[PDB]
């Protein structure tokens, strides 16, 4: 009774998505404000840097990259879906067609104290970004015949309750993201809390309704010590999900 992977490939529509979600012109942009407050935090204020860092079902979103590029040599983007990855080097290749996030990486640079503008934010983005990757999480390889070193940093936004049909794979999904870090590696996670569908328009994709309870003790299980977690109650609006706000946590693999 969950989306099966391949909807994914097919019928998640990358520009529909960031129309419903990332235009920042709302519940959405209220959460998408908290979001990037959180990734300055950890990427800018905590000390999440290193050389490498892989952002797990990016999907066509650049808004979590914004003040990790900061403080990561390399940035791996990776999803399931083909589709995604191509909307997202659309922008990467800076193309006409590209998806506008300049109301995103304004904010982003206000943020971080007006050190920087705009083009010089997106410019520093789009050079860390260096490898754009196919991922399976519900894999013991998530990059499959893919090799890469081991991260620094493992991030993942609102991808894994996408992704995990139930808790014992979402605690297996864990330990795959795992297998891709450092030991001593962080782990940084946000997703929806209690959310058990989403929609881009008419199309519905089901995710797993998880509470903080069960967020935290799946990633003990899965070989992890967590530094902090928050929970924030704001949900999204009505016609997009049934969400009981939304989870933050920084966690460092044992
Ligand atoms: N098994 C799986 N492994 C990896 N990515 C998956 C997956 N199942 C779904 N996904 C991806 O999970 C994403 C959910 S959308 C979240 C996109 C983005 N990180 C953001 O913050 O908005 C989609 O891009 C979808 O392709
Ligand atoms: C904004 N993107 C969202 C939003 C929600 C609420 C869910 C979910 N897990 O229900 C998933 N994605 C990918």
């Amino acid at each position: 009774g969950f989306t099966s992977k391949d909807t994914y490939l097919s019928h998640f529509n990358p520009r529909d998505y960031l129309e419903k979600y990332y235009k920042f012109g709302s519940a959405e942009s209220q959460i998408l404000k908290h979001l990037l407050k959180n990734l300055f935090k950890i990427f800018c204020l905590d000390g999440v840097k290193g050389d490498l860092l892989i952002d797990i079902g990016s999907g066509p979103t650049i808004y979590q990259l914004l003040s990790a590029c900061e403080s990561f040599k390399e940035i791996v983007v990776t999803d399931y879906s083909d589709q995604n990855l191509q909307e997202l080097e659309k922008w990467l290749k800076a193309a006409p067609a590209a998806f506008d996030w300049s109301p995103v990486v304004t904010y982003v640079c206000d943020l971080e104290g007006n050190r920087v503008k705009g083009p010089e934010k997106e410019e520093k983005l789009r050079q860390a970004v260096k490898q754009v990757l196919k991922c399976d999480v519900t894999q013991s390889q998530p990059l499959g015949a893919v090799p890469l070193p081991p991260a620094d940093c493992v991030l993942s936004t609102l991808c894994l309750d996408a992704a995990c049909p139930d808790l014992p794979t979402y605690c297996r999904a864990l330990r795959n993201l795992g297998s891709l870090l450092k030991p001593g590696g962080f782990l940084v996670i946000m997703d929806a809390l209690k959310s058990s569908y989403y929609m881009i328009g008419e199309q519905k994709f089901s995710s797993l309704p998880l509470g903080r309870e069960a967020v935290e003790a799946a990633v003990k299980e899965a070989g992890y010590t967590i530094e902090w977690f928050e929970v924030i109650s704001q949900s999204y609006s009505s016609t997009m999900a049934n969400n009981e706000g939304l989870f933050s946590l920084v966690a460092r693999k044992l």
